[PDB]
């Protein structure tokens, strides 16, 4: 239930209805060393579809490997645009340490049609980024 249209502070829209998930998640592309068992799931602004192990709390991100899965962030805020570039933030996540996984995606205006890339692990923070038409301001 989070809106997906954002209007920064200098007035660009920003609609990210096109990448949310009705039927099936994202599947992030992932060519790091540690992503040989690892799969993340991913959703815009809806939360994912049902994913054996992370059902209950309207998971956004959701890491499945070797038949365990983790929680790494709650569909909250909507996608904050804070310069003229996106992000958005799923968190409290399971339990990572004192603290919860969390996940960030970080959008980039690209004009192709892309899909969400593992980029880097922050401590207890998965960051992604996507490349995509979508990430672009609209009319
Ligand atoms: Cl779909
Ligand atoms: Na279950």
């Amino acid at each position: 239930s989070v809106d997906c249209q954002v209007t920064d502070l200098a007035g660009n829209e920003y609609d990210l209805t096109g990448l949310s998930t009705v039927r099936k998640p994202w599947t992030a592309v992932d060519t790091s060393v540690d992503g040989r068992k690892r799969t993340f799931y991913l959703s815009v602004c809806n939360p994912l579809p049902y994913i054996p192990g992370c059902q209950g709390s309207a998971v956004g991100s959701c890491l499945v490997s070797e038949g365990n899965s983790w929680n790494l962030g709650v569909v909250q805020m909507s996608p904050q645009a804070a310069n003229g570039s996106l992000s958005i933030m799923y968190v409290n996540g399971d339990k990572c340490g004192n603290q919860r996984f969390s996940t960030r995606i970080t959008f980039e205006c690209a004009q192709i049609s892309g899909s969400p890339a593992f980029q880097l692990q922050d401590g207890c923070e998965y960051v992604f980024i996507w490349r995509t038409v979508e990430a672009c301001p609209v009319v």
